[PDB]
Order: C-alpha cells, then sequence, then structure tokens
C-alpha cells in the first residue's frame, strides 16, 4: 500500500500515513523533511466555487540563516555526492540515491562487493533484488520520457520564464530532463507557475516568483537582496560531539491584549514555491 | 461596545462591539471599500508571538480605474461616491471627513430648506452629527498633547523610509485628513520592518501601488492577479469539475490562503523599545 | 527595622533582616548588577570565620559604558535616565551623589505644584529628612569606632608599603563616605598587610576603578563569559540572542554528580589593604 | 564494582566508580596533594554542561620541592623514595614513567625467588599486564581501536593560537599517555575554540608544568592564602597572633552565600571545530 521508497527500505520508517493513499507520491512527508525541508500542500482554485482543481503545492522551511549549499534544495547530478556524503547513510539509501542519479557504476561496485559476502547469497540477495526491481519498476510506472508517455501529458508546462530585468537567460532544461522523471513529476507537484493560460484566457496567481533553478540545483532564493525571514517552526528535526547554535528570538510582554482580537481573520504565513508558466490546450492540434 | 461610526445610522456587525481602532463594522467596510478586517499572526517559533492587522482587497479583477480605486482622493470623492444615491447623513459624514466645510454648511442650510426640519428632527440629527464629530476629534493627532510615534515611523516606499526621501505618496498621506492617515496606518502592513538592531523583509515584492488619485488597489505591474468571490446575464464561466476525487489523501494537506492581503509600505523601529502598545493613541510620526 | 534606603518608598527580605549592607538585594541587582555574599577564612584550622565579598553579574557581551558597574558622579547622569524613575529616587540619587543643586531643583519643582501645600509637603519632608538622617549616620562626623569607619588605608599595592596611594586610589575619597565604605565592604583587598604579616589572596584582580567609576572590565584580553540569570515591562519587547548547546551527557551526569562542584562567578578583588590591631 | 588502579594489591569509595580517572581521590591527595572536582557551567537556556578539573591545597609552601604536584620521569625516583613502596610497585611506577630499564631490573629480582607455589612471577605479572593494557587504552595516539578518541588540546597557549604548542606540549606528548589522560581530566583549558568560539574562562592560569614536573603556581612571591627520619610519629604545632572577635560577630552573615575556597588547575588552550 505504502508507496514510499523509504517504506520499501527494510531503524524505522515511520512514514506519514498519506503514502498509503491514492496520491501516489514517491515519498512520505517525513522523509520530505529528512532531505528536502518541504511540506506538501494544496492551493485550491475555483470560479463557480466548486473548489474544482484543489491543485497540489509545496512549502519549504529553508531557514533564512542558511547559506551556500544549504540554500540548495536538490543538488544537481553534479556534486550531490559532496552535498550528501552517503557514508553517513545506509547502503540501501546509497543504492537508491545512485539509482536516481543513474550512478549505475557505483551500483555495480556495490553489487560486486556484496557478491562475495555469504550473507548476501544466504540472506540478502532477495532483499537487494526485490528492492532494485521494485524501485525501477515504480520509476518506469511513470518515466513519461519513456513508456509511450503513458503518464500525465505533454502538460504544456514551462518553468523557464524570463525575469524581465535579467538578461535573456535560461538554461538547464536539459538538466531538468536528465532528472529521472519521477523528480520532474515531483517538481510539477511542488512548484506552481505564476501564470496559466486558459484556452481563451490568462490568469495570474502571484505578483512574483519565489524560487529559482541553478545548474547546481533547485534553490529557494529571492531574485535580489536579502532572503525573506523564515520562521522555521522548529517542531521537527547527530550531535554525538556537542553541538551549539546562537539564535535570535523574541522577548516582550503585552501578549494578553490579543485575547479579544483573536476573533479576526487570520493569515497563514508559510513560504510557497512559485516558478514558471502553464497553459491548457484549446485543442491538441 | 459598538463603536462603528455607522452606528450613527438613523447595519453594523456584532464584531464592531470590540473596543478596537477600526471604528467600523466589517459590514460597512465591505459595503463601501471591498475589504475585510483581518490580522497577521507573527511567530518566533518557541511560540513567541507577534500580531498585526490585515485587510485583503475584494474588488473584482477586471474592472479598471475608479474601479481599482478603493477610496478616492478628497479632490475626487464624489466621482466614486454617487452622493445622490447616498443619504444626506452619509454625505455629511464624508464631507466632514474630507474637510468639505463648503458642503457641510450647504447641508446646514438644506436643513432649513427641508421644511420637515420644523418636526424638530434637527435635534436628533445634530446629536448624531456631534456623535460623529467626537470620533474625528479623538483621532486628531494634531492636538498638542496627543501622544506620537518616536520609536517608530511608517513610510510608503522602501527608499522613502531608507533615506527619508521626498516620497510624494508620503507627502500626500500627510496632506490628507488626520483621520484618513490614521485609518491607513492602522490598515496597511509594510513590506519591511527595520528593528532597533535588525531588519526584516516579509516579501520580495509589494502587493500594490497607490498614487495621488486616491487609495488604489492597482498592482505595480502586469495584469491584476485572479480575484474570486430579471433581464440580466449571469455570464458565468464553468470548468470541468470531473470529480477526479483526491481528498482521500489531500484532506490533511495544508491549504494556502487564496487572498490578496496587504504588504504595502515600510516600517522603521529605531529606538530602545518602549512600545506602550496597549493604547490607540494617534501615535503619529 | 528596614535597613534598605529604598524601603522608604518590593525590597528584598534582607532589607528588613539584620543586614549590615545599606541596600536591599533587589535594588542592588537592578541598579548595579551585583550580588551580596561572603568568603570564609581560617585560623590555619577549623577555627574559621568570614568576610563579605560581592560578585558582579554583568554580561560578557556588555560593551563601553555598559562595562561600568557604578559610574562616577559626572558620568552617571548620562548612564542613567534619571527621569525614568519616580522623583523621589531622583532626589535620593542627587543627595547620595551630593548633587545638592539638583536636590534643590527637585524641591523647587515640587513646591511649584499647587498640590504641594497639603499633606504632600509633610510626606516629602518626612521622607527626605529620614533619608538625610540615615545618610548623615553614615557620613563621617567625629567617627572613631570600628563600626562604619575607615581611616587612611590604601589599595595601591606599590605605595601601600610607604602607606601611600596614587590619585586613582584617592579617587573614592572624592565621593561620599557612604560610597567609599560600601565599595570597600563589597570588594576585597587582594593584597593585605595584617599587623604581623602581609599576604596575597588572589593573583589576578577581577575588576577595576576609573575616573568614570567602577568598571567591571577585564584588565586584559577578552571579557569572561557571564550567565545572566533570574530577574518586567508591559510596554516593551525586543529580540534576544541566545547561545545553546546539544548532545547532552544526561546519563553520564548521574556519575558526574559524584564529586565536588566548583561553581563559577566573578568575585570582586582589587588592590591592597592595611589592617589594624583587632580585639 | 568499578575499580581504580589501586585495586591492585587500600581502595577508596572514590574508586568504586570511574570515568578514566582510574585512581581514588584518596590516592590523588596521597600522591600529589590534590582533589578531583567537577566544573559545572551553564547558559540559562536550561543549558548546563560540565567539565573535569582538579585542585591543589599546597599554597603558601616554599622552595618548590615541598609543593611540586607531579614529578618528572627524569626525577620521580629522586623526589619519591622507591623504598616507600613494596611488592615491586616500583616496577609499576617504572612502567608509568617509561623506565623499562628499571622494570627489567625488577624482573631480574622477580625471576629470582621463583616462588613456585605462590607464583610471585604471576603475582606481579598480572598487575603489570593489566597496567600495560590500560596504558595502551590511553595509547599516546589513541588509534581508532582505542575508544575515548581524544579531541585536540593545547597547553602552550601562545602557539596554540598557531596550533603549534611548543616545548611544553612536546614534553607533554613525551609523557606517558596515562599522564596525558589524567591531565585532560584535571586541567581545564584557559581557552576553548568550540567551533572557533574562543571563550576565555579565567583571568589567569594557576599551575605551570615544567620538564621537571607540575608546579602548583607560576608566581612564587605572591603566594595565596592556603588553609590545610621517624615517620608515623612527627608532630607540628602552630601559633597565631590575632586577638579578635570570639567568632560570633560573623553570625550576622550566616545567611549569605560564600564563594568557593580553592585553587583549581586552569591552564592551556583548546579547539573543538566540527
Ligand atoms: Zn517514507
Ligand atoms: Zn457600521
Ligand atoms: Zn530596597
Ligand atoms: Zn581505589
Amino acid at each position: 500500500v505504502n508507496r514510499c521508497i523509504f517504506a520499501s527500505i527494510v531503524y524505522k520508517s515511520p512514514c506519514s500515513p498519506d503514502a498509503y493513499h491514492d496520491d501516489g507520491w514517491f515519498i512520505c512527508n517525513n522523509h520530505l523533511i529528512k532531505r528536502f525541508k518541504m511540506s506538501k500542500m494544496v492551493l485550491p482554485i475555483f470560479d463557480e466555487d466548486d473548489n474544482q482543481f484543489k491543485m497540489t503545492i509545496a512549502r519549504h522551511l529553508v531557514g533564512n540563516k542558511e547559506r551556500g549549499i544549504k540554500r540548495i534544495l536538490i543538488p544537481s547530478a553534479t556534486n550531490y555526492q559532496d552535498v550528501f556524503n552517503l557514508n553517513s547513510m545506509m547502503q540501501a539509501e546509497q543504492l537508491i540515491f545512485h539509482l536516481i542519479y543513474n550512478n549505475e557504476n557505483a551500483v555495480n561496485t556495490i553489487c560486486d562487493n556484496l557478491k562475495y559476502t555469504e550473507g548476501f547469497t544466504s540472506n540478502t540477495q532477495r532483499v537487494i533484488h526485490s528492492v532494485y526491481a521494485t524501485t525501477k519498476s515504480i520509476l518506469d510506472t511513470t518515466n513519461p520520457n519513456t513508456f509511450c508517455s503513458r503518464v500525465s501529458r505533454d502538460e504544456l508546462r514551462f518553468f523557464d520564464v524570463t525575469n524581465a530585468r535579467a538578461l535573456r537567460g535560461g538554461a538547464g532544461d536539459q538538466l531538468f530532463n536528465n532528472y529521472s522523471g519521477f523528480l520532474q513529476n515531483l517538481i510539477r507537484r511542488a512548484v506552481a507557475p505564476e501564470y496559466l493560460q486558459i484556452d481563451t484566457e490568462e490568469l495570474r496567481f502571484r505578483n512574483c516568483a519565489t524560487c529559482i533553478i541553478d545548474e547546481t540545483g533547485l534553490v529557494a532564493s529571492v531574485p535580489d537582496g536579502p532572503e525573506l525571514y523564515n520562521p522555521i517552526r522548529s517542531s521537527d528535526i547527530q550531535p554525538n560531539r556537542l553541538q551549539i547554535r546562537n539564535v535570535l528570538k523574541f522577548e516582550g510582554d503585552t501578549r494578553e491584549l490579543d485575547r479579544t482580537l483573536s476573533g479576526y481573520e487570520e493569515y497563514p504565513t508559510y513560504v510557497p514555491l512559485f516558478l514558471g508558466y502553464q497553459i491548457i490546450n484549446s485543442e491538441n492540434n
């Protein structure tokens, strides 16, 4: 039932129960925290008030104080190994990552290593092969670059729209493609465009984008100036050597005054992901 | 207790009864200015909290010009306010607000010309008048001994705050009646806040632009964002709610608000904090 | 009997307890960031006894003027928004600093009020008269006994062998005897010349005195860490910068509890002192 | 249950439990006139954290040899009469100080008198083997097989700023790894760069380590107030010159806090980055 690759892995995998349901997302929200700093979300859209589309969206908890690498949400096939250091991680995780990045050479090296171990042949071979095949089969349950484009559509999505005060830049759609198509689907669920064309009409959803794609990887960054403050809830996640941090935090009184005011309309303040443009065909000409 | 200015009417929401500086029902707020009494929760995620007002615009997307105007400039009041439709009390209120002494005295003589004034309704009417008067009087920051902002100053552009530049919008704000200034400063959340030692950016991009024509909802650039809500045409568009159910997973997903709240102007705090926050003094710069 | 001066007008319990200190610990903490305490002493043996020493409480990250514990009579008018607190405290401050001009100014400002010609005048006379009475009980006039007296004894270690001291050592003699005494009561002389031998009790003085007043400055290097602990304004808020650590040895701490604890503080030491024959 | 070295054939309650001190505090005083202690410190964010430290009680003593806290391998056999101990414990000290020539000299007298039934050979050799095993548990490099892989520490602060502690640190490295370990227990650094955070903890170091041994104090002039052949029979008697109160006037101050009354060992420089 549980789709999650981590739920396939064998420790604990206390997946968020959603993964047992129709949505079919590749990852439990828990592991979404684990490596991605992001929460799946919805942004319902409607005109006749039938709430029709309920389109998915994602929010990130990237700390404002993060710099450099930590700004990167998802590293490129270049240097993801350096970003992650999978030796901090189990062999199953290493396998999965190498598969996703198509590091088939490393996959070969791991299978060579395990070959000569008796615990491989005696016990683990069924686990390794079942996980390998199952994972790849899941990927190829979509892989719309392959498989007749059975899943989704051409979809007419673009992420590449000009920043008008930028130069005529734009690159690494090649890299987008090179991402295993489950990644591309994930993005197509994470990031809404600022714009959509209806078959006869265009609609705009935010004043400005919120995220960018470097050749290095997806980066939550302002196009200019300081990053916005992110109040990371800190409700959710080792320091075997002791770990320390400074932090800047509130102090002050008077909060009681809100007792009455709390009745008013209240605004959620998370950081959504915006980038790109969409259209629906009037006809599949 | 009910302190909506439109209690004077000779109907307000119960929410008006809170002792709060709105001095208006959400009812009349909507019915005149297409806005809602909203608030911002702000957190430092120890569950240390801070809070501010919000009011999303409600005016429909398509309509233009005066339709984009939320409240006209005094020089342009009647262009929006079709006074002839609007009851003399309403007219007098507005004229006072805009300082239209001329119209005030005009209505004064109209009292006599309304030979029904012989009915001694004048007593009630003028009582209502003075009632109204009271509130403006209280709002008047110019009263010598009234308390004023000194830890704080609000501005209506980034540059205007950052260098006290001759922001024409800020100039015209000052020129407006003190009540209007008060209501604006009450309603409008900034894009940025400087702090006694720090600065915070809430969004990379402002909501709207305003100019000497009046209070204006216009976007800074491009098209207005989507804004949802007998011999006539309902003209409704409709779209394929095919019932492709997904709630079985999505129901837990957090839903981003579909609203256009205010991120307009720039606040400075630049002093040893002595907020004294629990008082609605005019608190002028 | 309440000993604290401020109790005239929330005092710590030691105010009403038999403190030899002038001031309640609450007021001391608020104003000058210090805590009242002691050190024991031994006649080479279990035959042991005490001497008072305070420790200051100022943070590691305080800088410039903030480094001052007790400013001089000049700079204190800048260090403290004297307007920030009730007129009576202003008058008390001016009296203790001998700012009698400002005292008279406050008196005139009060008399200007039309409500002064009432029981307000009685209250004011009573309060400041009692304050002055205590002050003059502390201020030398024919003072000769052990109690509440000192007599030409030096902290300048180098000239104290000559029974002399530098102008900086003289400095506090410029202040009221109240100040001079309570200073020396709080801060231990690090060298001592007992009537029989001279000894040292610490090698590295923890605090310094300047014309600006009492500076809780390190003589050298970076300032030492301080945990600000315990101890208000509905009006006020701000942001705090908080260091913290993780990786707790919680179950090893059980074993760590098994041996003597040495707490850490900044006890106040400087200079030198001569001691009289005692009985 | 848990044991110190001196469980080797008395033991102390201090040695019912250990964290790599592996001596009674009894023996700490008995040998080097010091007591072990903990140094709790905190941030008020419920952020308590503790360090190990020791204190000596040998202030106001004179001419060095009286209050040297630790000998040197060059001189320990001189400053301590080896005849003070029996049952070849001299060999244990020779191991600790790396005088394996003296170890062999003792073994020359342990093979002599075979002790067929009592197996005095074994009687010494079991202790010696456990000593060597513990010493290489405190191996001078603590190679990763040796749990308790130490973090960096420096003592010559001035080159610890260059991470190049000089002759003092070289001599420390030459000293037996157990000595190094126990120094890590006893001596708090004057400075720690905890993720570059160069904290300072005291006005000044107290003790100083010479190539000849640990000296309780750098200065010998400004000595600090310090409370506390025919052996087993000596007596000393004291005289004091200070008429005063009958130790009751101080009862006024019975309520207030008192500052600690010790001279802990503060010395050196440390870095702990990532
Ligand atoms: Zn999972
Ligand atoms: Zn109303
Ligand atoms: Zn008091
Ligand atoms: Zn023992």
